[PDB]
């Protein structure tokens, strides 16, 4: 019968840890290199005569 | 009579002009890599027991 196999893993590597910097919905923000604000934003305007 | 000296002076190089992209309020903030939001404060607690 077919049944889940699995492998004989090593210690887990520090290096290969990175889950705990965007664990949490704020952390989201703090891994941006720039929020969004309001004067980032330019509106195009087409002007007619 | 001390008199105001004025040099004769070369035209303007391009490169010397920067003023251009900071005469304007809202230019500060575009000159700005990273604008200052609510999220990124850590207010700091001190608990007793």
């Amino acid at each position: 019968m077919h049944t889940a196999e699995f492998l004989e893993t090593e210690p887990t590597e520090i290096s290969s840890v990175l889950a705990g910097g965007y664990n949490h919905p704020l952390l989201r923000q703090w891994q941006s290199e720039r929020q969004l604000t309001k004067n980032m934003l330019i509106f195009p305007l087409f002007i007619s005569d």
